[PDB]
Protein backbone atom coordinates (compact mmCIF):
# COMPACT_ATOMS: atom_id res chain seq x y z
CA UNK A 1 0.00 0.00 0.00
CA UNK A 2 1.16 3.53 -0.14
CA UNK A 3 2.60 5.03 3.45
CA UNK A 4 3.19 8.69 3.24
CA UNK A 5 5.65 10.26 5.85
CA UNK A 6 4.30 11.83 9.19
CA UNK A 7 5.30 15.93 9.92
CA UNK A 8 4.64 17.23 13.37
CA UNK A 9 6.29 20.40 11.88
CA UNK A 10 3.23 21.04 10.10
CA UNK A 11 0.07 21.61 12.15
CA UNK A 12 -3.12 20.12 10.55
CA UNK A 13 -6.44 22.15 9.65
CA UNK A 14 -9.53 20.96 9.06
CA UNK A 15 -10.95 23.93 6.31
CA UNK A 16 -14.42 25.08 6.90
CA UNK A 17 -17.35 27.61 6.25
CA UNK A 18 -15.72 30.59 7.65
CA UNK A 19 -14.22 33.73 5.74
CA UNK A 20 -14.81 35.42 2.22
CA UNK A 21 -13.18 33.57 -0.13
CA UNK A 22 -15.16 30.29 -0.73
CA UNK A 23 -13.46 27.16 -2.32
CA UNK A 24 -15.30 23.83 -2.68
CA UNK A 25 -17.83 23.96 -0.17
CA UNK A 26 -15.58 25.61 2.57
CA UNK A 27 -14.81 29.53 2.95
CA UNK A 28 -10.71 30.52 3.86
CA UNK A 29 -10.89 32.72 6.19
CA UNK A 30 -8.04 35.64 5.37
CA UNK A 31 -6.34 34.67 8.52
CA UNK A 32 -5.33 31.82 6.97
CA UNK A 33 -3.50 33.26 4.01
CA UNK A 34 -3.40 36.85 4.66
CA UNK A 35 -0.86 38.63 7.15
CA UNK A 36 1.78 36.63 5.17
CA UNK A 37 2.99 33.98 2.56
CA UNK A 38 0.64 31.00 1.65
CA UNK A 39 0.24 28.80 -0.54
CA UNK A 40 -2.81 26.99 -1.85
CA UNK A 41 -3.27 23.96 -4.15
CA UNK A 42 -6.31 24.04 -6.91
CA UNK A 43 -7.47 20.83 -9.01
CA UNK A 44 -8.77 23.31 -11.86
CA UNK A 45 -6.60 25.73 -13.70
CA UNK A 46 -9.90 28.08 -14.17
CA UNK A 47 -10.00 28.09 -10.19
CA UNK A 48 -6.45 29.37 -9.99
CA UNK A 49 -7.44 32.51 -12.36
CA UNK A 50 -10.28 33.59 -10.15
CA UNK A 51 -9.07 32.52 -6.88
CA UNK A 52 -6.37 34.63 -7.55
CA UNK A 53 -7.30 37.83 -8.85
CA UNK A 54 -10.42 37.40 -6.36
CA UNK A 55 -7.31 37.20 -3.42
CA UNK A 56 -5.84 40.74 -4.81
CA UNK A 57 -9.82 42.20 -4.48
CA UNK A 58 -9.73 41.25 -1.20
CA UNK A 59 -6.63 42.79 -0.03
CA UNK A 60 -4.34 40.28 -0.76
CA UNK A 61 -1.57 39.66 -3.45
CA UNK A 62 -2.27 36.09 -4.72
CA UNK A 63 -0.63 33.99 -7.92
CA UNK A 64 -1.62 31.10 -10.09
CA UNK A 65 0.64 28.92 -11.43
CA UNK A 66 -0.27 25.26 -13.59
CA UNK A 67 0.66 24.30 -16.43
CA UNK A 68 1.57 26.91 -19.38
CA UNK A 69 1.49 30.01 -16.42
CA UNK A 70 3.86 32.87 -16.41
CA UNK A 71 6.17 33.82 -13.18
CA UNK A 72 4.10 35.83 -11.30
CA UNK A 73 4.49 34.58 -8.18
CA UNK A 74 6.33 36.82 -5.39
CA UNK A 75 7.71 35.28 -2.44
CA UNK A 76 10.36 38.10 -1.81
CA UNK A 77 8.38 40.81 -0.60
CA UNK A 78 4.48 42.00 0.43
CA UNK A 79 1.89 38.98 1.28
CA UNK A 80 1.63 36.70 -1.30
CA UNK A 81 -0.39 34.14 -1.23
CA UNK A 82 0.70 31.28 -4.00
CA UNK A 83 -2.27 29.04 -5.72
CA UNK A 84 -1.10 26.87 -7.58
CA UNK A 85 -1.53 22.56 -8.63
CA UNK A 86 1.51 20.62 -8.74
CA UNK A 87 3.60 23.07 -11.12
CA UNK A 88 4.98 25.92 -8.75
CA UNK A 89 6.56 22.62 -7.15
CA UNK A 90 9.16 23.17 -4.38
CA UNK A 91 12.44 24.03 -5.76
CA UNK A 92 12.28 27.49 -3.99
CA UNK A 93 9.34 27.38 -1.69
CA UNK A 94 9.11 26.36 1.91
CA UNK A 95 8.88 30.25 3.00
CA UNK A 96 4.98 29.73 3.77
CA UNK A 97 2.89 30.14 6.94
CA UNK A 98 0.73 27.32 5.84
CA UNK A 99 -0.93 25.42 2.55
CA UNK A 100 -4.22 25.25 1.73
CA UNK A 101 -5.00 21.71 -0.23
CA UNK A 102 -8.36 20.39 -1.39
CA UNK A 103 -7.18 16.89 -0.56
CA UNK A 104 -8.71 16.36 -4.34
CA UNK A 105 -6.67 16.32 -7.78
CA UNK A 106 -8.53 16.73 -10.94
CA UNK A 107 -11.28 15.89 -8.92
CA UNK A 108 -10.56 12.81 -7.88
CA UNK A 109 -8.98 12.57 -4.39
CA UNK A 110 -5.29 13.43 -3.45
CA UNK A 111 -2.82 10.35 -3.48
CA UNK A 112 -0.68 9.50 -0.48
CA UNK A 113 1.88 11.59 -1.98
CA UNK A 114 -0.15 14.32 -2.96
CA UNK A 115 -0.53 15.51 0.64
CA UNK A 116 3.31 13.92 1.36
CA UNK A 117 4.24 16.43 -1.04
CA UNK A 118 1.79 19.24 -0.69
CA UNK A 119 2.22 19.02 3.34
CA UNK A 120 6.17 19.44 2.80
CA UNK A 121 6.04 23.14 1.93
CA UNK A 122 4.95 24.90 5.36
CA UNK A 123 6.83 24.90 8.12
CA UNK A 124 10.37 26.10 7.47
CA UNK A 125 11.67 27.82 10.49
CA UNK A 126 8.56 27.11 12.34
CA UNK A 127 5.62 25.25 11.96
CA UNK A 128 3.62 25.38 8.79
CA UNK A 129 -0.21 25.31 8.67
CA UNK A 130 -2.09 22.94 6.58
CA UNK A 131 -5.78 23.04 6.00
CA UNK A 132 -7.34 20.44 3.86
CA UNK A 133 -11.56 20.13 2.29
CA UNK A 134 -12.08 16.31 2.11
CA UNK A 135 -15.83 16.28 1.15
CA UNK A 136 -16.27 12.44 2.47
CA UNK A 137 -12.86 11.88 3.59
CA UNK A 138 -10.81 11.72 6.71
Amino acid sequence: GSVTVPHPNIEEVALSTTGEIPFYGKAIPLEVIKGGRHLIFCHSKKKCDELAAKLVALGINAVAYYRGLDVSVIPTNGDVVVVATDALMTGFTGDFDSVIDCNTSDGKPQDAVSRTQRRGRTGRGKPGIYRFVAPGER
